[PDB]
């Protein structure tokens, strides 16, 4: 009695899973790669740690995440797999609950973290407070088709404090400031649209989580966690937090994966 876990989001969650790859299965969760290959954390990633270590049962991993990915190309754009692109290679492939991949709503786990890239690129040129709702309406209109489809148990991912990554400080305290206030209001609008979908649909299972808090403790105290420092970067992924200048290894990730546990107990593979 497998959970179907697909997943949607960019390079803090590509593994490299091909729709045309091997498929998962109790014997091997992953289907492809290999768990701990395709990653930006030079092992497991946090979907990795989810269906293999955090799980309470059976869990299928499904990841359809792309590096680079934006919400939709039409707004901000950069990558041709942005999250549009990833929900309808779900919808050609997975949406009609194929004998390989027979879900249902009581099974279906739809998990999303996006919006990095679309704050990374748009920060500085567009208005926080009436450019986030375009970004963040788009979001539900996709989380829509897959409702459509009858997808009922979703998990959300806020976007982490990529301001503190490497890439953002070199820019200069003031960048990093901007950034920050600008991701502040994603995040703000982001909650506001998962609390209002769960109320109005009535039927859902809803899990926000919030990442930017957790890394935010771990940036202010990186010792606590085994970390000498919050800027250094290394890609063994453990020697520090971050394995490039803007992405975290896989210390970060089994911390982060070990911290959502008890909160997706109640979406049925935790």
């Amino acid at each position: 009695n497998p959970t179907y876990f697909f997943t949607f989001g960019d390079s803090y969650s590509q593994t490299g899973f091909s729709a045309s790859g091997t498929q998962p299965s109790a014997s091997n969760p992953m289907g492809n790669p290999d768990l701990g290959i395709g990653t930006t954390t030079n092992g497991p990633n946090w979907i990795g740690y989810l269906t293999t270590t955090e799980n309470a049962s059976l869990v299928l991993s499904y990841n359809l995440a792309a590096g680079g990915a934006t919400i939709d190309n039409a707004l901000v754009p950069a990558y041709p797999g942005d999250l549009a692109s990833q929900f309808r290679l779900f919808e050609d492939v997975y949406a009609d609950k194929p004998a390989s991949a027979p879900w249902s709503a009581e099974d279906a786990v739809f998990g999303v973290w996006i919006g990095i890239n679309d704050i990374g690129n748009a920060y500085y040129s567009t208005d926080a407070e009436t450019y986030t709702p375009k970004l963040i309406s788009r979001l539900e209109s996709l989380v829509e088709e897959v409702y459509k489809n009858g997808g009922r148990k979703f998990l959300f991912l806020n976007v982490p404090p990529t301001s503190r990554s490497p890439l953002f400080l070199e820019q200069g305290e003031e960048v990093v400031k901007q950034h920050a206030e600008y991701l502040s209001v994603y995040n703000e609008n982001l909650e506001g649209m998962v609390d209002d979908f769960t109320k109005k649909k009535g039927d859902v299972t809803t899990v926000l989580y919030d990442s930017w808090s957790f890394m935010t403790k771990i940036l202010d105290d990186p010792t606590a966690y085994g970390f000498p420092d919050a800027t250094c970067i290394n890609d063994d992924g453990t020697s520090c937090i971050w394995w490039n200048n803007y992405a975290p290894g896989m210390k970060y990730h089994l911390l982060q994966a070990e911290d959502m546990k008890p909160k997706l107990r109640k979406l049925g593979g935790w």
